[PDB]
């Protein structure tokens, strides 16, 4: 029993983290086969970051300007390109610890593990959700850039996030491993707005199922509701509208609890309308939306 | 910026996890040098667990009754003993992936990372606190027994916890790596009470410092207080009494925020007396006590 925010075990990603240095900027790189991936703003001075022309800045740089270090071992750069907002540094040495891997662009509301790194050394691992507004609420200090988000499928690491920048709330924006930002952000230090951020309704339901499975049932009331009716309560409380895809995704949890999704929506409506009256659900005094149905099924039926 | 419950990177511990099988019971073992450590109740049938005589039960067992598997590799057992509530299985093969390690007994209020494992395969990693009543609030399904808690100091893994049992709230009890339970618990399926559990006051203060460092300051009020005066508010709210050791431990955070500990206590008193009035601190609608000052300094000044 018990329900915690759990990250994937990070070992397979630890073996891929390197330090990348150009001028005095140091950040983290991801070393897979004979290619090191990092944020392209590694080539910028503090001044450059205000309005950088990355093509012109990159042109001043040659292979030998890029100090790539794996532990206490210097890799030799034999090629450099920019793909969108990532630098790819081609090295002579394939990473002998390269796991089976893929690059995936994750969808809003999906979760991933972050291996927060400094100077190419892993400090810590935690679980994050891609918010509907394509930010994450991470823990990222100066040095953390190029730290990566991932999922593990069997023995296969799916890399989905590289850390680039912090936005004015203490929220985080970054790219996929092809260097495409999640959201409207650009890698320039100028005014930029994250959208209004909605609650991942299907995640909150999954978490209420998690609460039921773990014996927290108090919020389970006498009522039911309709897709139309709940989705009207959702709109008012800045929750994302629930679809039949969502109802279908909740099937395994529904079937494990013998609680119809629409009953669970009725409980949710009453929590949104009445609040929680000083009580807790899985030790939280708030509705939690950073667990996918997948994460709940994984944790509550224990897959490796 | 940002503040999250972060676990140590788990790679060094992943390489130590094995599967241990006796009769039809399977759980996790920790393989260090030529010794595999697991919970001794691996030798029990469901019936045995009610009132086991571990000495007599162990006597029915020989080296060959113990199926130790590292991935798809069977280790050969050349010795077995019981130390307190752990079995030590001596194997022919030293773990080639043995990290630099120590066994430590942690104190109440200290944190550690759990690598939750099933059939000797790591599923996930999360951060836990040894509660004042020597339980933990983990995520542990059938199969999780022998999963371990640890800290990483430099390159040195300090193992501090092995998972043994679940108590009636969905709370967890286990041993150090010498097989001594934390708390009054025994490895028998019979009525057992965890003490009343107090709040780790020094941890809550560390977390309020974390909140200030990250710009959440609203709870910072005009008042101050005394050690005696706050500790009287603490007693009433089931908080552990704050000592000068605690004030001294909060020094680095005090000095980083230029906020006197006793002012921060005054804010805490008002939160305990008035509650939070529907507001949040670092995205929590509750006072968080599972971060040590150490964890706050680590995260908020980024050590690897
Ligand atoms: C990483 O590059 C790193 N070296 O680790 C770094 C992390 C942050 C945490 C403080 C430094 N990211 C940046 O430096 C990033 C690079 C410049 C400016 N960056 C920012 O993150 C800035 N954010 C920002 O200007 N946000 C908007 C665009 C105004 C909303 C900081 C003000 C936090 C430095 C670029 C290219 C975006
Ligand atoms: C591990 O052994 C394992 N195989 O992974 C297991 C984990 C729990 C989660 C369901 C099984 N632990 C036990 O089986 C443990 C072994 C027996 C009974 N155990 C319990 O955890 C029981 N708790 C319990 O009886 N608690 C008290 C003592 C009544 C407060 C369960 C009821 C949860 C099975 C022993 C030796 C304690």
């Amino acid at each position: 029993s018990g329900f915690r925010k759990m990250a994937f075990p990070s070992g397979k990603v630890e073996g891929c983290m390197v330090q990348v240095t150009c001028g005095t900027t140091t950040l983290n790189g991801l070393w897979l086969d004979d290619v090191v991936y990092c944020p392209r703003h590694v080539i910028c001075t503090s001044e450059d970051m205000l309005n950088p022309n990355y093509e012109d800045l990159l042109i001043r740089k040659s292979n030998h300007n890029f100090l790539v270090q794996a532990g206490n071992v210097q890799l030799r750069v034999i090629g450099h390109s920019m793909q969108n907002c990532v630098l790819k540094l081609k090295v002579d040495t394939a990473n002998p610890k390269t796991p089976k891997y893929k690059f995936v662009r994750i969808q809003p509301g999906q979760t991933f593990s972050v291996l927060a790194c400094y100077n190419g050394s892993p400090s810590g691992v935690y679980q994050c959700a891609m918010r509907p507004n394509f930010t994450i609420k991470g823990s990222f200090l100066n040095g953390s850039c190029g730290s990566v988000g991932f999922n593990i499928d069997y023995d296969c690491v799916s890399f989905c996030y590289m850390h680039h920048m912090e936005l004015p709330t203490g929220v985080h924006a970054g790219t996929d491993l092809e260097g495409n930002f999640y959201g409207p952000f650009v890698d320039r230090q100028t005014a930029q707005a994250a959208g209004t951020d909605t609650t991942i309704t299907v995640n909150v339901l999954a978490w209420l199922y998690a609460a039921v499975i773990n014996g927290d049932r108090w919020f389970l009331n006498r009522f039911t509701t309709t897709l139309n009716d709940f989705n009207l309560v959702a709109m008012k409380y800045n929750y994302e509208p629930l679809t039949q895809d969502h109802v279908d995704i909740l099937g395994p949890l529904s079937a494990q609890t013998g609680i119809a999704v629409l009953d669970m929506c009725a409980s949710l409506k009453e929590l949104l309308q009445n609040g929680m009256n000083g009580r807790t659900i899985l030790g939280s005094a708030l509705l939690e939306d950073e667990f996918t149905p997948f994460d709940v099924v994984r944790q509550c039926s224990g897959v490796t």
